[PDB]
DNA sequence: CGATAACCTAAAATTTTATTTCAAAATTATATGGGATT
DNA sequence: AAATCCCATATAATTTTGATAAAATTTTAGGTTATCG
């Protein structure tokens, strides 16, 4: 592995134990590479500066922040491997990314009350979308990623103690279609309550559901929402699906939504309404499911001098 | 750096920028490996299985589990040094201690408020300890740590907004006396206010002030917790005088005070109060001086499915 | 008169804290084309 | 009829997510002194 694309090939052939979305960004990185003059040079000869320049360059073909970073990692990982080989001594990609660029990444804002209310009242509203109406006040009233919702099915759902047990992800990709992700240990199973809202909503998707073609996947079956094709809903189809409601929805209100109101964002709103109204932060990290509580912190407000005193004071 | 003792000393000399405390800690650790087989092994023949033998040993000795870990992460980071030197191929200290032996680091159990309320009583009627109650009310109500507190000055106390300034740690050591360290940026410097029975001892601790000897060191003077020779408080002082008033304490009372009722217990009940009684994660790191949220959600106990679900519910 | 409480402190030990991503794996945007509704 | 959604999906992109010890605190041992047994 004496050329860059060919040590990546090298990375990614030993570390080969990864699912199928990482397969598909391992070959996206490594399209990059073949298009970037970085790919041909020799290891070896690899300086910090040209790291850099690697960094800015992908800057100006029009990518991310957060991308060049990611890929910068993938990098910096392949030469520490090259490192452990007796290859090269110093890591060229053991450099600090803002240092050379500036992160110009969109906040992503969540929804007001205010905004919710109005986003749901059209949708229930709308002839096009009301088919949808359920899945949105359960995205809202649960925090689910839009794969575990999509992986939801009668065996998870248990409305004798109005629990949702998430234990799985449905996912659907080109060549191999649909497949079930699940956590390798205990972990990543959660259990979250049905509000009022959320219990009546998937009533009435239940009640609601026709036209399912025969389906299993890895042992599972019936699941609750599905395309107008009879099979899964999968992720993609949700995102598509909010472009279009988020458009049409600007265009007869005054107000436009945020710029980013995909279905995270729904998850970002459940975890921002919860951290502000002061919930327990290793439960809220429980119903999230975030493994770093970290994860759960960021979203909680900086404190300041006032703002402990304030608590200190409401503490006696 | 070809025997393990050579190689630490190197470790050391390269990375000298340390305090003194930190000098005396590597000493420590040196005069373990002069005094232990491993001090004279030529590096490039310790093995993975040595490294493990080392830790039986000093287990053996009788050195508890933190300890060996902390100096098993000390010998890592010298390793580390040799193999980006081209002395040795892998690290033989990359190993989890838990393996080896077990953890019987004894948990510390803070102070229930019928203790605190009791030890609080002992203390002001004692004869002999009562002249120490107003800085285990100030430890008990700020969560100060103790060179912290011994830093304390007039210059650092504003008794018309009620706050206290902390910005400094005075401490002391054999030798080289007593000094002062700061933080280098403007992080470690928090305010903390008082309340009623912090701000009361403090007025008490002023105006008891007697005796002090000429003194200034880096600056600071005018310290408000003297010993008896004239001199400020340090954190031994305090620890020796803890040890004897728990003994003079666990002679009258029943029910014992926990085994490990130091200073820092002080400082460990004051934000286990705070936790549970639901304070803002981030406005209690602010007050404690925590440098990570992770250091101070420790002190909130582990969600349940229960847990959870009783918290959603209370946020209707 | 002795034992030991109380301070002080050198020496020796334990405990509290310190910067944290050596990318995976998900989600979302978009171009296309074939129906359905303007 | 031209134009615009609506769905679905391949393709390409963005976003979310999962200790390489220093520097403090505390314990203890030995001595003096003041207090108590």
């Amino acid at each position: 592995s004496m050329t860059v694309c060919q040590l990546y090939a090298k990375q990614i052939r030993h570390r080969g134990n990864v699912k199928h979305n990482t397969k598909l960004g391992r070959e996206r990185l490594m399209r990059i590479l073949e298009q970037d003059r970085l790919g041909s040079c020799p290891i070896d000869s690899v300086k910090l500066s040209d790291a850099k320049e690697w960094a800015l360059r992908m800057k100006e073909k029009g990518l991310s922040y957060k991308t060049i970073n990611n890929d910068k990692r993938s990098l910096k990982a392949a030469f520490y491997t090259a490192i452990q080989d007796d290859c090269i001594r110093k890591n060229p990609f053991d450099f600090q990314l803002s240092d050379v660029l500036d992160d110009d990444t969109e906040p992503k804002v969540p929804l007001t009350p205010a905004q919710e209310e109005s986003f749901l009242s059209f949708i229930q509203g709308d002839k096009v979308y009301q088919k949808h109406y359920d899945a949105i006040v359960i995205l809202l009233g649960t925090g689910l990623k839009i794969s575990e919702l999509c992986g939801l099915t009668d065996k998870d759902l248990d409305f004798e103690n109005r629990v949702i047990i998430v234990s799985h992800q449905l996912l659907r990709n080109t060549g191999v279609g649909y497949y079930i992700d699940e956590p390798k240990t205990q972990s990543g199973v959660r259990k979250i309550p049905m509000n009022e809202e959320v219990y009546q909503a998937f009533q009435r998707v239940i009640k609601n559901r026709k036209g399912a073609k025969p389906f299993i996947i890895d042992g599972y079956a019936n699941f609750l929402f599905l395309k107008q094709n009879g099979y899964p809903m999968t992720a993609v189809d949700y995102g598509g699906m909010f472009g279009r409601l988020v458009k049409k929805y600007n265009k007869s209100h005054e107000e436009a939504l945020p710029k980013t109101t995909t279905p995270h964002a729904m998850r970002h709103t459940f975890c921002t309404r919860l951290a502000n109204a002061g919930m327990n932060p290793k439960a809220l990290q429980y119903i999230m499911g975030h493994s770093n509580i970290t994860m759960t912190l960021n979203y909680y407000a900086h404190a300041t001098f006032d703002s402990a005193r304030a608590e200190m004071e409401r503490l006696a």
